[PDB]
């Protein structure tokens, strides 16, 4: 058996927080991949208390 | 038996929190996948207080 | 047995919040994808407080 | 069995939340899907205060 | 049985944090990937107070 | 017995909020007085998130 | 007994509060007086966030 | 018995928060007086985040 | 018994809080005073983030 | 008994705070007093973080 809590209330409570991001050209080309790929939390471009959770069982066959 | 369960109210409750985000050109193509993925949280763009959860089993044959 | 719950009310209760977000020629392009992809929260433009949680097992053939 | 239950009225309670979102000229153009692909929150614009929630157990053949 | 709870409320309840990220011209091409691959938090871009958490299982065959 | 239990934050909670005072020759003569006088609050000049309290039982005999 | 159990911690918590005073020529006078005088908080001035008690049993036997 | 335990941390907590003071030619008088006087806060220039209190059981006999 | 149990560290938590005091010619006089005076704070000057407390219990015998 | 016990470690914990003060002529006489007189912080220049306190029972016989 699997399972994952989360516990309470998060978030800013106190000071500044200040975030500038101004890349000027990213680029991220992928091709040809094959197999699975999980992930909790992916944030290409700009995030603040963000909270991911991720389960998965696949089964792929060619 | 699977699960996730979350807690309470999250957010702000405290000072100054500021996001800026300008980039110029930002590209990503892919292409010729294959496989499942999956993901709790995405944010490509601009994110704050984003919560995500994902649960999957799939099947994939060829 | 799955099963995600999620507890009581979120939200703003504090101090000042400000997102500017202003991308000029962002480009995504994809093609040739075969396979499922679940998400709990995609965001691609501005989000704020946004909880999203996603389930699912499918079965693809060919 | 499934379910996601979620719990009571969220919302903003405090201060001040502000959000400007203009984009020059954003493109996202897809071209040949194969699968299935579920989300619980798709934001590509401007959202504050959005909870989704999804479940699907499809099944594909060719 | 697997399982990872989490800790209480987190966040910013202190002083001043300021985060600028302006890359050039950041390129990751990748390309003919094989197997699988898992993430707690992938951040490419910018990112605070991030929290990912994945568990899977995937049975991959050719 | 006696008490009172103030209690609870307070302050500005957001919003906008100008007081201005240029009165031009306020005047006040008190001569002759004689007794017991309390107050919990009193506001010459602007005042603004102003809290008091007083207690006091004397004693005059002449 | 007595006492007045003030709690809480109070301030500014988001917003603009601006607070201007130009009186001209104020005045104020008093010449004979006799007996107690109790008072909270008192201010002339500007003020703001200001909190203050007091609490007195004179006994004066002229 | 007596006692007024404040209680807690106060202060500026995100905002802006502006105040001027220019009285011009400002007076006060007073010429005779006799017996007791208690007060919490006193605020004759700007104030701020001002706290006070006092205690006091005279015994005067004139 | 007595007592005044302040608590807490406090002060200024983020913000902006700019104080300004121009008084051209204020003035203050008193000739003739008997009896006990007491006070917890009191600013005549700029004041800011200021604390203060006074116990006190004089016999005076004229 | 009494006592008086602060408590805590407090200052300036991140924001802006300016103080300006340039009173032109300011004044202040005192002729003729007699009595006690107790304070817990007075302050005629700028000020800033400051915390006094303040205990006496003295017994004059005139």
């Amino acid at each position: 058996g699997w399972g994952q809590p989360h516990g309470g209330g998060w978030g800013q409570g106190g000071g500044t927080h200040s975030q500038w991001n101004k890349p000027s050209k990213p680029k991220t080309n992928m091709k040809h991949m094959a197999g699975a790929a999980a992930a909790g939390a992916v944030v290409g471009g700009l995030g603040g208390y963000v909270l991911g959770s991720a389960m998965s069982r696949p089964i792929i066959h060619f």
